This record gives structure tokens, sequence and C-alpha cells, in this order.
């Protein structure tokens, strides 16, 4: 039987087309940490993940020393076919850290479809190749979100993810302003990041009913810590409310579950540790009646084409999944077409489909 | 006025004098980072936080990386009475690591302290010089626990933390054991380190209550986030429940006080993120009528003096502070006196009084 016999670790730096400003972040580059596991049959597989501390707490770092030090002693010499137990007592090492655990587990599912000469996507049972992404607007003063809006628009882009929760009064000015330029054909996604207070997401709300919008999602409109608000806001909007921050785990997802704290979980591959704990979360919600869509943090085309492969598992359809727009196509082509909106995984890949040549090898 | 011009830091390993083994993982060493805020005075001011990953997560990589490269740019040129609002702005870009964020708030303390010329005890309103603490027992079998206790007691321990939950059946034995070897001017702290299920908890209390033992505390029997297991467990136990790793930070705290979740609260600068945090969740225990202890990771005397310090100040009698009986007695000597099993800070230090540049050599 196949047992994993060696692990690289290698960072990838991505250059942005253009600067990604978060509320406590400005940056031209997307920081990555790959991993590489080799099979004793010479079988190489390979996972990625960001380390978008502000977020989740991963660094570069520390997910490198995780890996090599913590993780590669349970790893070493255990049968690919035990991943589920292997996994498990290697993540009981080590609390948080969920990109570094990212990175481990899509490398190992990398080498359980490349074992059935498969993909990814058809490993985990999916069928269908293509998926649709929103567009992401960054904050910024109600003209110039006006005109970038029109840009995704003018770009194909049908469902628009509207970043708001830095300045309120602008939130809400912005409203009208929408409600002006643009017609139902378009859908909105509000994500507040945190940024509102109960009060304020509710008057959010009520402006929105004063328009005629197509609003399709308010997200995490408060503190990822406040489950009493977030089941309050849930009760009150007549919008589904998306818990983001609020759910990395499927611990997380049974909490907002029981407290009703809201309508849809955003998964993210870097919150849930990888793919075998947001199938976890998948679950869960099916059996709550909870929609599931997925999300990403600013990372590597090769995070979504992960992402994409598990949503198409899955038969989740909403995504935001945009950062493919903020790199070059050259990067993500051997395995993704990107004809806006639509992310299509090509055909016949083994595994994910990418491999690590130039960072590792060249 | 002054500015903070500079930020180093630099690993500290220590020995282990015997094995500390507890439900998530054991070890013979402590890997620690400490931190080292330099004034524009020549006044230098030191912090130190282990790296327990299995618990809070944070790696010495991470911290190094987190301290010099995400907070240092927030801190460096800043004037050092701005330190509440730095600290926010610092602390907001990064989620969790509260170690790295533990050894920053310390160096800001012992800043403080020294530039009013008095120890950080002094600073944050301590009467009292000292604390009495347990000494903890790691998990084994019946007869090499039996042995530690002994050991215990013999160095003058009458408080006595028992690492329960890696092996059940051998938790229950052993309580027959502690019956027929000990007195009830021993008092037993049991802590499972969340190893413990629902039905194990229950049993195990109701276990206790079989035998004649003085039994203080049942701390943490299961997973953090089973705050209703908690709960069911606080509203079943005649002996009061601590809550560890359920708690963090304030916003922890919050949530273990509005569901019952447990009686007491075990604070540690490791999880808070420091002493700024710390006064938080010990302010809204009060309000609540919860209790607070004391605790620590296995870490260095640097950060037990630390705590004991806050403990001091914040009228926390109740301790597991006993990392100094498992390292050489030199390592702490020059700042506190360990007169078991009472921790005694020395007199007229100034800040904390660490002494680390000594032995250790700091690089930006
Ligand atoms: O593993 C440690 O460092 C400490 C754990 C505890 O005392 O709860
Ligand atoms: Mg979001």
């Amino acid at each position: 039987v196949s047992k994993i016999i060696d692990i690289k670790t290698s960072i990838i730096k991505i250059p942005l087309k253009r600067t990604f400003i978060t509320a406590v972040r400005s940056t031209n580059h997307i920081d990555s940490l790959a991993v590489e596991l080799t099979l004793d049959n010479g079988v190489k597989g390979y996972g990625v993940a960001p380390a978008t501390t502000a977020i989740t707490g991963d660094t570069l770092q520390g997910m490198q020393y995780i890996i090599r030090e913590i993780f590669a002693p349970v790893i070493l010499g255990s049968d690919l076919s035990d991943y589920k137990q292997t996994l498990e007592l290697a993540f009981k090492k080590v609390m948080f850290n969920s990109a570094a655990k990212m990175a481990i587990d899509l490398a190992y599912h990398d080498l359980l479809a490349k074992e059935q000469d498969i993909s990814v996507a058809k490993l985990l049972g999916a069928k269908a190749n293509s998926i649709v992404t929103d567009v992401s607007i960054s904050c910024g003063n109600v003209a110039e979100t006006i005109q970038n809006i029109q840009n995704g628009v003018e770009a194909n882009f049908t469902a628009i993810k509207v970043k708001t929760g830095a300045d309120f009064n602008r939130d809400i000015q912005l409203l009208k302003a929408l409600d002006n330029e643009f017609s139902k054909n378009i859908k909105f996604r509000f994500d507040a990041n945190q940024g509102w207070n109960l009060a304020q997401t509710k008057q959010f709300i009520e402006e929105i009913n004063k328009y005629s919008l197509n609003v399709e999602i308010i997200e995490q409109p408060v503190k990822y810590y406040d489950i009493k608000a977030m089941a309050e806001i849930t009760k009150f909007s007549n919008i589904p409310v998306v818990a983001d921050e609020s759910v990395f785990d499927a611990k997380d997802a049974e909490r907002v579950i029981d407290e009703q704290a809201c309508n849809m979980i955003n998964i993210k591959l870097a919150k849930t540790g990888g793919i075998l704990e947001a199938q976890k979360i998948k679950k869960l919600a099916d059996s709550a009646g909870i929609s599931c869509m997925v999300g990403c943090m600013m990372e590597s085309p090769a995070g979504i084409l992960a992402t994409a492969s598990f949503a198409l598992a899955e038969d989740i359809t909403v995504a935001d999944l945009d950062p493919l727009d903020w790199v070059a196509k050259d990067l993500y082509s051997d395995y993704i077409t990107f004809n806006e909106p639509n992310i299509i995984l090509k055909d016949n890949l083994k595994g994910f489909g990418f491999n690590l040549a130039e960072n590792l090898y060249f």
C-alpha cells in the first residue's frame, strides 16, 4: 500500500495586478505556503494556502514550522489510506493555524485523486465543471464605488459583492446611488466585515427596503463573536444573513445553527483547515436547512481551484471567488478558464492539475 | 515624553528537570520568545511568552514574524504614554497568536514601571509580595503518580494539581490511591485538559465523593467549545468548576458567564495576550460574582513573575504557578524567592527585574 515518505514546503509570492487594501493592511502580492507530499510509489501531491494573519492568524513562518516539525512526524511513514486518522492525529497537536492545516489537507486530496488517475473535483463527486463568481468591490467613496461597480457590469459580472462597514454614512448613501444607476438584473451581496453594530445593521436593511434593489445577501454585519446580535439580525432581516468570520469549523457551524444566527454559511478552506472539515460543515448545514456559499482569502489560483472543486462536488452555486481577476491569467491557465463571470475547470487534470516545478525545481 | 525606538527579540530554550505530561501533550522543555523594547532615553523593557502550539497555536517562528514585521511598524516611533491605543491598533492586525501579544504587552508594562522607578507589581497596585502555588503532577500510572505527589509534599507543597484526562480508567483508580496515601491537609485540584466527555466527568465527580479527599477544583473537564457540557457539569458538581481553555479573552469570559458554564476562570497571560486583557476579564468576573485564579503554560519564570505581579494586584490568591519547580533555581533567583510553596517577589526591583540582556543576545 502507498505510504507518504517525504514532505517539502515552499513559499510562493504572487504579484497582484493592483493594490489590495483591507481594514488592516495594504499589499501588492499574495503570500502562500505550498506543501508537497511524496508517496513511496513516486506520486507527488500539492496543497497551497494563504497566510492571512488578520483573519486566520496564520503566518508563512508559523505554517512552515508547524508542517515541518509537528505534522511531518505524524505523517511520515503513514499509509495514504489512513489519511482521515493521520490528519486527526496531526491536527490535534495544533490549536488554530487553520491555513497550515488547509495546505496539508489539500495535498492529501491531490494524492488521493492522483492514485485514482482522476481530478480532485471528480474524486469528491463533482460532475459539473463550472461555477459563477461575483466581483468584489473595495470600500471607497460613493462616486468611485459606483464606477467600480460599472466596470464590473461592463466586464460581464451580474453578481456584485459590495464591501461595507468602514463608513456607515457612506454605506447608507451608497444605497440611493445604487438604486438610481442599476436595475434588478444586477444582484448585490453586501459584506460589512464586522463593521456595523446591531442598530446600524437594522437601519441598513430598512434603507434597502426603501428602494428597489436586488439584494441577495447581507454578510457578517457584526463582530464574529456576537452570536446574539447575529441571531437578532437574522430574525429581523427579510434578506438572507451570511455568517463568515462567525464560522471557521464544524463546531462553529453547530453554534450558529443552534442559535439560529444566520441563513447561510460562507465556507472558506483557509478557515476550515481544508476539505475534510468543510465537508462536515456542509453536512451539518444541510441537516439544519441552512444554505452554504463558498468564498476565499485574497489567495492563489490554486486555492481557488481547490475551493471550486469542493463547491462543485457539494452543489454550492453561490461563490465569491474573484482573486483570479487580480492575477495574471498564465498563472492559472493550465487548470482554469476564467470567462467572466464563469470559473471553468479544464478537462482531464490529474489531482488538482497544477505543479510546483517553477517554485520547487526551477 | 519617551518614545519607543527599537524592538528586538531572542529565543529562549529551557530544559525541564522532569517530564511534563498532560492529556494534550508531553514535553521535556520550554520554548519561549523574549521581546525587548528600547526607549529613546535608553531604558529597555522586556516580555517573555511561551510557544505552546497545542494550546494557543503560537510558534516561535510566527511570534517572531508578528512582533518584528506586524506589530513593530505600529509601535516604532510611538510615545510610551500612547501604549493603550498603540496596542489596540497593533493587535487588530492579528487574529489569535495570543502569546505573541503577551510578550509585547509585558514589555510595555516593564517600561511603564521602570519609567516610574517602581516594580510592575507596584505599578499595578499590589500590596502583598507573596502568592502560594500548587505543584502539578504529570499524567502517568498510579504508582509513579503517587511518587510524584509524595515528592511534592516533601518539598513543602500542600496544594496538588493532578493532571487527568489521558486515561480515564487510571483517573478513577487513582482516587483510591490518593485517599489511601494522603490526609485532608492536602488539597487536590484536578485538570483534565479537555480529555473527559460529559458522562466521564460526572462519574469522576461521583467517584471523588465516595472517598475522603480535600478537593478544591475540577478544571476544564471537557472540550473548550462545549459550553453546554461545561454548564451541565457546573450545575451537577458540588466542587467548583474552572474554565481554562474555554476562556482566553474578555468575550470568552462573557460567554461562560452568560451561560453559567463555570464557577471560576483560570486567567493566563499567554491566553489573554497580556495584562490589559487579563484585567478586563477580572473586572467582568467580579461583576458576575465569578472567582478567578491565575495559571500558566509550562513556561519560563519570567512569565510566572509577570503573572504573580498581576495576581497580587488583583487580589487573586489561587494560583497554579509551578513551572519554577520544574527548572533550575538560578534561572529565577535574580527576581523571585521561591520558598516552596510561596512565590515571593524580591524587593526594590525596577519593572519586572528579569535581567534578560545578561544571558540573551537580542536582535532586530
Ligand atoms: O501544556 C502546557 O504548556 C500547559 C498546560 C496546562 O497547564 O493546562
Ligand atoms: Mg466575508
